[PDB]
């Protein structure tokens, strides 16, 4: 008695798409920028193509395929979806290219041009995607600014479901085992007990919001991961960003409550941030949105 | 019986202004970027500061002072004016900073972002300044894109009156002697007979317009200056720029008539270009104002 997953998994021919440039290469193999040209059509779809480091690791090949299953099962405007897989020596994942890269880097290299409208609209969009994932019974487990991609400056999508997990109808949490999840974005209960829920994802959403409001600051900049558990237990949290009114900062702090159920639901976060987005300057003070006695010569008239 | 020139020549103290960066250094000494802070006021005026190469040439020091006299005698929104001179070892000229540099370089390093509206509005503004100079009885003798400066992208001013000459009420032309005037911008009669009139300046205006429409192309790119006189005599002129309709190109060609009096007057050029500026796309075809089967993945829906 569980809803059959009738997602279609498209198998693409390597000849159909053309890699163009490497976009980056972390501990997750390499991601390529490319063009997908389905033979029959008269279309050319810009795509990102992801594959693991050339060799075959048994456990890592299972995991890509697990990530394919989740990306192939999600359909929503604020969530990156799988277009298909290409079955070469190593398996390749293909998705829509998000040309402007990840949001974390974007805010960093656009501080001086990011209005409060964009910031709050991003917050709404991330909450919508997350809320969609909650509907889909999916616990992301790796929400951060670095895992949100930018299609256009006004349109961002959640991505990177390498750690995601599907919950049963008769199931409310996920108990991890292996670990190695980014400590500075995880809820306390997850650090202490390896428990992950949708409310755990809300914690991470909180930190993600903090990242954006601080234009890409690293959470707990000096602090080594070993200490994190202690300081949270004590009742320490991320500071209030300079641009943040108490109204917005209070939303952040609510995400970081010890009682997970007291934290806001994503559906609520959409409402709250939506409301704020209609009057962005009441909620984020940003100077733009070295001299002030400067006057132009054809205003300084000859005395 | 000639109108007394009651222009005021302001003498500035070197202590009042602060050089900040060199802007450039040609055969004309160096031009500095600076801030002028008149002691009594609470103002800070951005300025360009021009001085000859450190040494004193007798003939060249006379000429700076001649250029000071003309800049100090002009007052108009489309013409750069002298703010003052500073009497140091070598004499310094001071004017309003035109931060965006000269127009020639501007069009070159903004081709891909310059609309037809900007182009035609520049043409109007240059004609207005030139027409003002004609009123002031002043023959510029060195109009080119490189001698028009940019205050803002929408506001340009004529400058560089090192070759300018003042005409008498009972006087219609200027007969040069020394020469070394840029050959590729001068009217034929000037090349042949060293005659310079306001209508000679219209020729130069023509070439200046050609420069802008070709986004900074060098006139007669292959041709050495010695040949120029011949080819013009034969009836050869600059080609029609790609973006130029026959309407606009015809204005250019009219500036290059052999009979100087047949050429348009600046007052007429203001009208004509003004008219065109109200419907810029009827007069300049620019593609913006490598694939066209490209479609975004969240429009290519799974077939
Ligand atoms: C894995 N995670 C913990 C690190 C986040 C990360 O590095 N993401 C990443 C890395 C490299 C490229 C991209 C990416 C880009 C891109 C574009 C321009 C500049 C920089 C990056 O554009 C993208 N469009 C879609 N997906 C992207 N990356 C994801 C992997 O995070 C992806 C690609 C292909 C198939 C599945 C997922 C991308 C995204
Ligand atoms: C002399 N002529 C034949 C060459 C044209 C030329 O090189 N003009 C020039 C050279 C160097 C600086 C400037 C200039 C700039 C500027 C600003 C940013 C980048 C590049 C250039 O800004 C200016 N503002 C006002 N005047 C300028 N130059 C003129 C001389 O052409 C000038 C400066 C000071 C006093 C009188 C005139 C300028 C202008």
């Amino acid at each position: 008695g569980e809803a059959p997953n009738q997602a279609l998994l498209r198998i693409l021919k390597e000849t159909e798409f053309k890699k163009i440039k490497v976009l980056g290469s972390g501990a997750f193999g390499t991601v390529y920028k490319g063009l997908w040209i389905p033979e029959g059509e008269k279309v050319k779809i810009p795509v990102a193509i992801k594959e693991l480091r050339e060799a075959t690791s048994p456990k890592a090949n299972k995991e890509i395929l697990d990530e394919a299953y989740v990306m192939a099962s999600v359909d929503n405007p604020h969530v990156c979806r799988l277009l298909g897989i290409c079955l070469t020596s190593t398996v390749q994942l293909i998705t829509q290219l998000m040309p402007f890269g990840c949001l974390l880097d974007y805010v960093r290299e656009h501080k001086d041009n990011i209005g409060s409208q964009y910031l709050l609209n991003w917050c709404v969009q991330i909450a919508k995607g997350m809320n969609y994932l909650e509907d889909r019974r999916l616990v992301h487990r790796d929400l951060a600014a670095r895992n949100v991609l930018v299609k256009t400056p006004q349109h961002v999508k959640i991505t990177d479901f390498g750690l995601a997990k599907l919950l049963g109808a008769e199931e409310k949490e996920y108990h991890a085992e292996g670990g190695k999840v980014p400590i500075k974005w995880m809820a306390l209960e997850s650090i202490l007990h390896r428990i992950y829920t949708h409310q755990s994802d809300v914690w991470s959403y909180g930190v993600t919001v903090w990242e954006l409001m601080t234009f890409g600051s690293k959470p707990y900049d000096g602090i080594p991961a070993s200490e994190i558990s202690s300081i949270l237990e004590k009742g320490e949290r991320l500071p209030q960003p300079p641009i943040c009114t108490i109204d917005v900062y209070m939303i952040m702090v609510k995400c970081w409550m010890i009682d997970a159920d007291s934290r806001p639901k994503f559906r609520e976060l959409i409402i709250e941030f939506s409301k704020m987005a209609r009057d962005p300057q009441r909620y984020l003070v940003i100077q733009g949105d070295d001299m002030d006695d400067v006057v132009d010569a054809d205003e300084y008239l000859i005395p």
